[PDB]
This record gives structure tokens, sequence and C-alpha cells, in this order.
């Protein structure tokens, strides 16, 4: 299930992920590339390098691995002789879905519904599922403003060649600082980084500014309920300009906790009264909960927390749930075939993983546990923040869904170096912040693993 | 390996199938489904449902299955224990790839490399995969425009707000009855169905006319060679057009053969001639082998068949690769990282399907068989198109890759109908038209088997 802690016996990368990061490089830019990974032998929090170095992952695959590394459940799984098919005949599933289909979504994604989204599509990866979502809501906002009317065949002709009005001008507003993926849809939604962006052609959609918190937020009350009033207003200002600009908002998406744009964080009651203005001018909500949805924040979905009975139109999903897809609501349904859709729509074998991962989640109580190691190691990072002034701001975090600042690009870049050589593998975020993305098997005595490591990093710094 | 003829049990969908559906149906749209299946009895190129039919499957899942269903070696795979690893430890694979990621590649993808392209990124998609082609192909345009120069101050705050110059407005040119997936990038050069397109926000971008060849072509050479010049011109005259409307074209997107469009074929001088106005221009030239990649033309990649040692710049992939990506030339590799990327980057448990796929597409000469088996396929419906004209025409292919239109749609959809309950499954491409996507493990005799099944079916219809 897992080991006992983290064994360094290189420098990471060591030499022979050096060696094969130089073969990769040949086929591809392979710059990104931190080291190779031995994942037969990585377990639970741990995952092992090909030099044989064992680090304590509190990265997860970019918050992907649900409940850690060659976890016994899911090998029993693929030992079983009846799952052989689901994993090498893939189905067209939106046309030839297998027998189980149904069965393994009530065991799966269907258990952990969003409140009042009876609707759900699977996709492939977040990407997709976002940009789904996107059509999803540019389909249900045509259909408010035609009725009752049908397809008008100037619309039909005029939609093959890319073309008004079967072609409309609809907007999706999105928010400064967010990241919904890389395909050219959510590509334009996205406002995390410049490399991200940078040379390729977009839309012009509004973009909305995200609240900016300040710490300790127990002495910014007041100024935290202005900065989230004053985007408020430019959300609604955005939605009438684009209105009279004739490049209607039909959607507003946005994630509940910013992750690659820095971790930024907004209150409860921000989201409702965002939540409340989509619904005022017709736009649809739609929540990304591709990084934030799974349970480290503490409930499955983070907006939970917001504590609504109407939370969504659409919410979004991939990296822990294996699969991507979207839930919404039952009048977001497509009225025809064919609009949505494309060869695979997700993976049953996905799904299979999906199941059992569920399982242990509700019978391990981990969306408890991820609450509780999550305010353990916020305890220890509040008390780090103290100790050293100089080098960790803004220390932030719901569940173990964590961050902090640094000074600058070259200290987080530093500090993320040496941790990974005493055995902590961390990730980055925006300009300068540290993250923190363990799995759901992260347990308290982690954080104490992690928390104690860092103090002796940050004294020798 | 396979059975030998198909067995029917009830009409289809049968009444499990129709329950299932029924289930389906409650939590989304299912009008588009045809009925489940029991994958576990699938075998070779026979597909089993759930109320026990069995049908020979030429439609392969959207052309997605290389070798048939539940095939030994890829069971022999999953049974392995040292690749249970593989399915349940999912990385992100440009940050942190497994110890053997680089060698299983290189029994796979790179060992099917196009002519001159030396680079491979992989993707989950073909969606994904053309959205990044379209994407490295736009940075690789800015970048022969600013030399070798850093990223502006005024570039790196405007592209921040999807502005100018920091966004530039370059385009995509791409052919009517194209299909390239279904995200907004590939949505725009996508020109198949109206039900695809209508209600979503789009680009500007060039559109050109795909060749219509007309039939025998034995008989129309002449007027084949002309379509095909004028669509050229046509192709040449919106690139000059698109550069002074300021949104200049920075690749050109086609398939070898348009499928969702309605089975369009063009001379392999076409492509040819396009390949060169693309380089003419300094248009990358990407070609889209999603559908026509895997060997079901008789070569492994379609443009194989041009002839050509520089046949593209970009080539994407995908449904019989397992994995989707593309292959691209090694001056279109991005500059810096993180410029292409995301999560997954495709999934390490395909490619080790794909590379044991490879194995046997090889060892077994799957790629000799399809240009056989789809000549006595074609061969049979050229026979059957003449003793029924009134009925079957314009019988085109390349090797298994192969259609014919019907007069209209409900002949179309009724024909699908009767050989479904015979036991054959076929799939329609456009308005009206039959198309045969066979895996690569459908042979000799089961063409003849299909040849018999829709000849006493054309003996008896209305
Ligand atoms: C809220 C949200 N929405 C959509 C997506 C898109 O999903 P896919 O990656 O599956 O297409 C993601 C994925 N997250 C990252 C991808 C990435 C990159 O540089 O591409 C950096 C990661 C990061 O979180 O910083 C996401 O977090
Ligand atoms: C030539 C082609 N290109 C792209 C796609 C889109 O693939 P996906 O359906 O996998 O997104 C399809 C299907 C297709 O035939
Ligand atoms: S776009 Fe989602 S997997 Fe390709």
């Amino acid at each position: 299930f897992d080991y006992d802690g983290p064994l360094m016996k290189t420098e990471v990368p060591g030499p022979r992920s050096r060696e094969l990061m130089k073969q990769l490089n040949i086929i591809q830019n392979a710059e990104a590339v931190h080291f190779f990974c031995n994942y037969e032998e990585s377990r639970g929090n741990y995952l092992v390098d090909v030099d044989g170095n064992r680090m304590l992952d509190l990265y997860s695959q970019i918050s992907s691995i649900p409940i850690g590394y060659s976890h016994p459940a899911l090998v029993k799984l693929v030992q079983q002789p009846q799952n052989v098919s689901t994993f090498i005949n893939r189905p067209a599933l939106g046309i030839l879905p297998p027998e189980n289909f149904v069965e393994k979504l009530r065991e799966s994604l269907l258990s952990v519904a969003p409140k009042g989204m009876s609707q759900l599509i699977t996709m492939a990866c977040g990407s997709c599922s976002n940009e789904n979502a996107f059509k999803t809501i540019f389909m249900w906002y045509r259909s408010k403003e035609r009725g009752e009317s049908a397809f008008s065949k100037e619309e039909l002709e005029t939609c093959m060649i890319n073309q008004a009005p079967g072609c409309p001008d609809y907007s999706i507003l999105s928010f400064m600082g967010a990241f919904h993926g890389r395909t050219m849809g959510c590509l334009a939604t996205t406002h995390s980084k410049a490399i991200h962006k940078i040379d390729i052609p977009s839309f012009d959609w509004p973009i909305a500014p995200f609240p900016r918190l300040k710490y300790p937020l127990e002495e910014f009350v007041k100024e935290n309920q202005q900065e989230e009033a004053r985007c408020l207003e430019e959300v609604e200002d955005l939605i009438v300009k684009y209105r009279k600009k004739k490049k209607t908002v039909a959607g507003i998406i946005v994630e509940p906790i910013q992750s690659e744009g820095g971790d930024n964080h907004a209150s409860d009651d921000f989201f409702r009264k965002l939540r409340d203005i989509s619904r005022k001018h017709g736009c649809a909500f739609l929540v990304d909960e591709v990084q934030t949805g799974g349970g480290s924040t503490g409930k499955f979905w983070a907006h939970e927390h917001w504590g609504l009975d109407d939370p969504a139109d659409v919410m979004t999903f991939s990296k822990k749930m294996m699969t991507g897809g979207f839930f919404h609501k039952e009048e977001f349904r497509p009225n025809a075939p064919y609009r949505i859709f494309n060869t695979w729509l997700g993976d049953p074998s996905k799904n299979l993983l999906l199941a059992e991962v569920i399982n242990i989640i509700k019978r391990e109580d981990l969306l408890s546990n991820a609450a509780h190691a999550g305010k353990v190691l916020l305890t220890g990072l509040l008390d780090l923040q103290a100790r050293y002034p100089q080098f960790i701001s803004r220390v932030r975090g719901r569940g173990t869904f964590c961050s902090f600042d640094t000074p600058d690009e070259s200290i987080r870049n530093k500090l993320i170096s040496i941790a990974r050589n005493k055995g902590v593998m961390l990730g980055g975020c925006g300009d300068k912040s540290i993250r923190f993305r363990p799995t759901l098997v992260f347990r308290d005595h982690h954080a104490h693993l992690f928390l104690n490591i860092f103090s002796d990093i940050l004294a020798d710094f």
C-alpha cells in the first residue's frame, strides 16, 4: 500500500534519466521532462525514478493520480480475466456501447453527480470536456433564441462555410488567471501564462478579473469583500458590453480555485453571487472541476463548499476521475444526436478503474481524510511562514489543495529542485508559487514528513 | 482467431439492446446508439451484440479497430504481470515519462514514421492531434516572420487578453467535405454535415472545393483532370486573397480520402500538385491520416501512394493507431517547451498495444492482404454495380477503403438495416453513401461472404 518514507540514491535527474532524456530529445522537444520513472516500483504516495530514487510525490502527475501508485485494488481489477476485453476492445461509445456501460456509470460517475445535474456525457480529457461544454451551451442559447422555430436553412447553408448566422458570434466569459485547456476553444478562455497563448489565433471574448485576496484573510475581511464586489461588477459590465457588441455571452466558465494561474482562491460568497449573475443574464454557469474535482478540497467536488442546491448548469471534470466528461442540467440535453459526438467519448477501461477508485474513496473515508491531512499540512506551512518570512508568503489552501508564494521564479525553482534532491516532489504554478497536489492517500504523517524536510531545507537555504 | 460466418437470432437492435438504450437515454441523448455489444464474445471480424447476434463487422468502430476483436496476442499482453503498472499508473507523459517510453515508441510509431518526418508528439485523439498540429504550424509561421528574436513585450502582454499582435490572425485552409474533428479549431476546418457545425462560433478561414470525380474513371479522364485543375486554382486564389485580407494562410489541411464528407477521392496527381502549391506559398502542408492511416489502403499511410520524398510537413493520426499524435519535419519542432503540451499527451497503455499491433501487421503482411482483399471487394462491387445499376453507382475505393452511392438517403438506411439483420454491419457517409471500414484481418473469404449476402439482398430488394 505504501513505503515508509523517501529514499534518495542520486541527484535528480540522475544519470539514467539524463540518458533517457537525451534519447527522447531526438524526436521531440523534451525540455519539460523532469525525470524518467519506474512506475512498476512506485507505490502509494511514492514515485520511483529510473535511478532508484524514491520520492514523496506531492504533485501526483499534475493532480491526476487519485489514490496513489499501483493501488492493490486496481492491480486486482486488471488481473481479472473478465476485464481483459475492456482493455483491448475499445468501442465507439456513442454508437456501440458495451453491455455493462450504464451499470458501470451507475457505480462511478452517476454516484457522485452534482446537485441538479441529471445528464452525463463522457469525454477523454479536460480540454474536449470543456470544448463540448462550450458547444452544449452554444446550442442551448440558440435554442432559447429560436423557440419553437426549426433550423432555418439559411443557417444550415451558412454554418457549413463558417459564416453567420449559422455560425453565431456568441462568446464565453472567462477570468484572468484561468486555465481551461489547450485546444483553440479552451485556449481562448485560458489566461494563465503567455507561453500558453503566444502566436495562437484566439476569440474576442470577455475576460474578467479574478479576485486577488489579501492574507491573513482574517485581517483583510473588508478589503477582500470589496475586491470581490469589484470583480463581480466588472463581470456584469462585460456581459452588457458584449451584448451590445452583438457578441452575446452564452456562458461563464470558472474554476472553484484557479490552479495554473497561481492557486487563486475566492470566497464561497463570491461564487454564489457569480452563479446568480450568470442566471440573471441568461448565461450558462460552467464550473471547471478538472483540477479541483476528485476530493482533495475535502468534498468530492470543490463547488460543494458553496452550499448551493443549484450550483451550476454544467460541470466538467477529468484527471483524478480517470475519464473526462461533463454533468449538466436536463435543459441542456441536446435535442438531436450527432451534435455532441466523437469517435471514443472517453474509454470504458477508465470507467472500470474509476468505479473501484470511488469505492475506495468512500469506504476509506478519503474526503474527510483530505480535509484533515490538509489542515495539518496548512498549519505546518503557516508555522514555516512565521519562521521564514523572507521566503514564504500568502500560505493558503483548502483541504490538501495548498500553496504559498516565494520571492521570485528563481527562488521557487531552486526550492523545488532541492526538495526533489531531498526526496519530495513538488510542483509550481504562477510566477513564483509552490503548489501541493497530493494523492488522496496522503495522510497527516506524510504532511509531517514533508514539513520536517522542508524545515531543514529552509534552515540551510 | 475468428468465427467463420454470421449467426443471427433476433432483429437488430434486439430486445436487450432496446432496454439498455432506454436506460442510457435517461442520462443522455442516446438517439445515435445502434445497439449494445458483448465484446467479451466478439472475435476477429465479428461483433457479438447483447441479443446473441453475431455480425460481420465492416465498420470496425468507425474505422478504429486495427486487427479485429479480442485478438489473442493483445489478450496475451494484458495478462503479462509485467504490464499491470502500464494500465493503472497513467503518467503526465510530458514531464514524467515511464522508463520504456522511448523504446516502446521505437517498437511502434517510430518504425512507421512517414518520409522526411523525424519528429513525433503523441496525443489522445484525432481532434487534439489536429489542434496541436495547427498550433505547431502557427508557431512555425510566426517564427519565420520574427526570425531568431525574442517575443516582444507587446506580444507577451496582448496574447494574455486574446489580442493582436500576440494572437495573430493566421488561417488554416481546408476543403469542403472535410472532417477534421469536433473541437472548435478542428471544427472550423470541418465541412461535412450541417448538423456538426450549426450554432457553433467559427473562424473566418479559407474553404476550398474538393474535386468531385465523375465515374467510371475510365470514361471521364479529361473531365476529371479539368475538375482537379480548377480546384487547385481556387486553392491558390484563396491564399492570395487571404494574405491581403491580413489573414495569412499558415497551413493547408486535407485528408488523402475524405471520409465523413462522402468518400471523396482525388488522383495522386492532385495531391502532389497541392503539395507544391503549399510549399510555393510558404504554407505548412498538414495531411490528416486519422481515418486513412493504419494500412487499409494497402500502404500504412495513404499518402505513401503519392510517391513523394517530401509528402508533407505534418501528419496527424489516431483511430487504428490506438493513440493519437502527429509526425512532423524537424523545422516544425517547437523552440521552447510548454507550448505544445497537455496533462496526458496520449497514454502509455495504448502505445503498448500499438507496438504489438504493428508487429502483427508486419509479421503477417496485413498491408498486402488489405490491397489484395480490397481488390476482391472492389471487384465484387463493380460486378454488383453492373447487375443493379438502379441502386449502386460510383463504386470507388483504395484497398479495403471502399464505398459506393445509392439513389437517396432512405435506400441507404434501408440497405444497412437489411444487411445488419442479415448479419453484416455497414456504415454510412454523406447523405447517401455506403462505406467499408474493415479491420486488417478482413480477408478474401470475408469479402466473398459479404458479397454473397449482399447478392441475395440485391435479388430480393423492392
Ligand atoms: C482546471 C483545468 N481545466 C482544464 C484542463 C485541461 O485538461 P487536459 O490537460 O486534460 O487537456 C486542466 C489541465 N491542467 C493542466 C494542463 C497543463 C498544461 O500546461 O497543459 C497544466 C496543468 C495545470 O493544472 O497547471 C485544468 O487544470
Ligand atoms: S481533445 Fe480530449 S482527448 Fe483529444
